[PDB]
């Protein structure tokens, strides 16, 4: 499949093996088939499949389990729905330019730039458009924007 990586953590963790069955309850989900879950530093690094699966859908098994699932912010940073670190911009115009820019392609249907974290997510489609164009477009403007994943 293409298959996306989650970075969120679990809130709840009852200690001895919720977590454990959480794991297996997620491997029969729908199209998530890798867990990583640290229960050590407090982390859940899953592998989903966004055609099939959606993170809030995971959310609400979660949810249903009985525990909070909150990702980090890196709801992924993969294929199609990506994100990025942009340095060099410290000014809401030059967010503004930046969602303009990206906003300009053909295939990127909705950004997000989150300068209070700096970050900007990126939803396009990885055929026609790539990366490197966005990438180059705002070395054109002069940033640097680096996938923080």
């Amino acid at each position: 499949m293409a298959p996306q990586k989650c970075f969120l953590q679990i809130k709840g963790m009852t200690c001895a093996s919720c977590v454990s069955n959480i794991e297996r309850n997620l491997q029969k989900e729908a199209g998530v088939l890798s867990v990583l879950v640290a229960l050590m530093a407090g982390k859940a690094e899953i592998k989903y499949d966004p055609e099939v699966i959606q993170p809030l859908e995971i959310a609400q098994f979660i949810q249903d389990l009985g525990f909070e699932a909150a990702v980090m912010e890196d709801y992924a940073g993969s294929d199609g729905n990506i994100e990025l670190t942009i340095t060099g911009m410290t000014c809401a115009s030059c967010v503004h330019n930046i969602e303009s820019k990206l906003t300009r392609t053909n295939g990127i249907t909705y950004a997000s730039v989150a300068l209070a974290t700096s970050k900007a997510l990126v939803k396009f489609d990885p055929e026609i458009i790539g990366p490197r164009d966005i990438i180059k477009i705002i070395e054109e403007i002069g940033f640097h924007a680096s996938l923080a994943q």
